[PDB]
């Protein structure tokens, strides 16, 4: 089996190591590219089907899809792959042409071989790039090519608002891909504890990959500028052993992040504070990480400016921190005696943003 796995752009690396340690643990044999064809956002997981032996006596088969829709923080979607190519120059080809490409493609798709005749289904579509055809074009005409084909064997059933498989259709600049998604149509990064809907608020597993880059051990973690709760939410739910705290500016999103946290089971263990990041110290002596998605807003420089120079006073270990202010944040590292030990560009939602690292230098 291959399979399809989504996740934020620029987080590939991180979300193959998740899953690579989760797949060790059945002890099955894989790999995993990241990126394939170029595409990012993407891994193909490559893998054994796994199987054990039954109460019958018998070889029975365990899902992998099942298993990492439910035990991933990082991915977005688990789809298994049907096929995947280059459609060279399909961006520059006349609309006809184009969709006469896919249909054909996917008219020669042994789909029958991953539906039954009794189970509905229906196709969503992802279109990405520079076309002379949208996502509805795409998934009409995939809707055609799959329809006729199973029809040589049976009388395939459509439902289109509650499909029982999901054959999901993306074009990606050149590249084209057919497979059956098995996450559905609610995203992996939607968490259902989220009843406050900060306006800036962190998606799941981006916040995921902030934690694994600080490399947590137990020490103290603190989100200076925490909104919504979310980095800190996660935390509590990966059943942190260290102490985790909060600050947030305005009540409103403070008391926004308790209800997410006693939504989500965790309140106990965050404790939730008012205060200014750029006052830090008054407010704690020493912490081991610092975790933050800070304000993208001009007064931004100076908050910047501010905040560092408090956590100069306070942090021990490393903080990794998130912002679209590239030259705000970097001055404010270097003047405040900060090092920037990683550096990455994700992609949040249609938003590059930057990623850093950072240590205090004079700690050796
Ligand atoms: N000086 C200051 N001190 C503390 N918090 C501040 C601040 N200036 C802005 N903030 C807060 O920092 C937050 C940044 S974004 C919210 C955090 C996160 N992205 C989430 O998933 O919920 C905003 O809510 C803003 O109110």
């Amino acid at each position: 089996m291959k399979f399809l796995l989504t996740t934020a752009q620029g987080i590939e690396d991180i979300a193959k190591r998740e899953v690579s340690l989760l797949l060790k643990k059945l002890g099955i044999s894989f790999q995993i590219e990241e990126k394939p064809l170029g595409i990012e956002g993407r891994l193909l997981l490559e893998a054994e089907k796994a199987y054990y032996v039954d109460e019958k006596g018998r070889k029975r088969e365990l899902s992998i899809s099942t298993y990492l829709n439910e035990n991933s923080r990082l991915l977005h979607r688990v789809i298994i792959e049907i096929a995947s190519e280059k459609f060279n120059g399909i961006e520059k080809d006349e609309s006809e042409e184009a969709l006469k490409r896919i249909k054909d493609f996917v008219s020669s798709l042994p789909v029958e071989q991953f539906v039954k005749v009794s189970e509905t289904f229906a196709v969503r579509s992802f279109r990405k790039g520079d076309h002379n055809i949208t996502s509805i074009d795409i998934a009409r005409t995939v809707g055609e090519a799959i329809f006729e084909r199973l029809s040589r064997f049976g009388t395939p059933l459509v439902n289109l608002d509650h499909p029982a498989v999901i054959f999901r259709a993306e074009l990606i600049k050149d590249v084209f891909f057919l497979g059956i998604d098995t996450t559905g149509d609610s995203s992996l990064h939607k968490r259902p504890w989220r009843v406050y809907d900060h306006p800036a608020h962190l998606k799941a597993s981006i916040a995921n990959a902030m934690i694994e880059l600080a490399e947590l051990d137990g020490g103290s973690v603190l989100d200076p500028m925490c909104g919504s709760g979310t980095i800190l939410i996660e935390l509590a739910l990966r059943r942190y052993s260290g102490e985790i705290i909060g600050i947030e500016k305005y009540r409103k999103h403070l008391i926004g992040a308790e209800m997410n946290a006693l939504a989500a089971g965790v309140l106990d263990k965050i404790k939730f504070i008012q205060g200014d990041a750029t006052q830090l110290s008054q407010y704690v002596d020493s912490v081991d990480f610092a975790i933050s998605n800070l304000p993208y807003g001009s007064m931004i420089p100076d908050l910047y400016m501010k905040f560092f120079n408090e956590l100069a006073k306070v942090l021990e270990k490393r903080g990794v921190f998130i912002t679209t202010e590239k030259k705000a944040i970097e001055e404010a590292i270097a003047e405040n005696g900060f090092e920037i030990i990683h550096h990455r560009v994700i992609g949040h939602g249609g938003l590059m943003v930057h990623l850093y690292v950072v240590k205090l230098e004079h700690h050796h």
